[PDB]
């Protein structure tokens, strides 16, 4: 069992450590200053993310950080969920040391300014489905907020579900029909199928480089399109495999009673393919970052 405070376990090795052992390399991402830091563990050279939860901080927020951390700590055996290396507890702060990902899919799309290849999305789909399934099966957690910002990638070619909100209960953009409008009054609660829909939308957005409801000027207009319009499917003339089109058509079934749960999606040929097909996500990632690098 991982040493949950005063230690960092990284690689397979446990290191006694404390906050002064980390060099602060600044905000982990744009406007993350004061709260999530990129830091270098001086003893090993590892560069990690450190979330700083101030004791004086917002209480609801700290409650969510703690719930999410509880789930991350008990998700040590899931390869598809970002890992906690350890924590440091001082009189004024908790520092939560996390795996450092390069970017989320939302920032990746913004930086790319175009379609993300099918092969990359195949590996992504496998990782995220397996992460969501693990969460529900092991921890009883319905994620409730699947979208590109919660899908993380790195230069090692790993693709993992973000810790943010990973404990479950704008991005109304990704809301399933039945979540917008529970078709049964007497049994109103959406379930994991609503996250399936969100995954489908996310895939189409990433595959095309266009959010499927882009021409909407208000959040409510987007909800009206989700309900009134045919599900926004993959185009037929971008060379997408029939497996990918099917996978997405399945995820985007409007009638949630006919939409696959994770168990069923894990049988899909799209997933079976990308479980075993070798895809060099690492090289791809490094290449596209290099091609889109702005001078310092």
């Amino acid at each position: 069992s991982m040493k949950q405070t005063g230690y960092l376990t990284i690689g397979g090795q446990r290191y006694q450590a404390e906050i002064n052992d980390l060099e602060n390399l600044g905000e982990m991402g744009s406007g993350t200053c004061g709260q999530v830091w990129k830091m270098r563990f001086r003893k090993t050279g590892h560069v990690i993310a450190v979330k700083q939860m101030r004791r004086s901080g917002n209480k609801e927020e700290n409650k969510r950080i703690l719930m999410d951390l509880d789930v991350v700590l008990k998700s040590h055996d899931c390869p598809y969920i970002v890992q906690c290396f350890g924590t440091f507890i001082t009189n004024t702060d908790v520092f939560i040391a996390m795996e450092l990902m390069g970017t989320c899919a939302e920032k990746l799309k913004k930086r790319m300014q175009g379609p993300i290849p099918e092969r990359i999305l195949g590996k992504m789909t496998v990782a995220i489905v397996k992460a969501l399934y693990y969460l529900k099966e092991k921890h009883g957690v319905i994620h409730r907020d699947v979208k590109p910002s919660n899908i993380l990638l790195d230069e090692r070619g790993q693709i993992k579900l973000c810790d943010f909100g990973i404990s479950g209960r704008g991005c109304a953009a990704y809301m399933a029909p039945e979540r917008i409008d529970p078709p049964d009054p007497t049994k109103p609660d959406y379930d994991i199928r609503a996250d399936v829909w969100s995954l489908g939308i996310s895939l189409v957005e990433l595959a095309t480089g266009q959010f499927p409801y882009k021409n909407c000027k208000t959040d409510f207009e987007v909800l009206t399109k989700v309900l009134q319009e045919e599900p926004p499917l993959l185009p037929g003339h971008m060379g997408f495999s029939g497996d990918f089109q099917s996978f997405v058509k399945d995820c985007l079934t409007k009638d949630h009673r006919k939409r696959p749960k994770y168990n069923k999606l894990l049988e899909h040929s799209f997933i079976k393919r990308y479980e075993t097909l070798e895809v060099d996500v690492a090289s791809w990632f490094k290449d596209v970052m290099a091609k889109t690098e702005s001078p310092r």
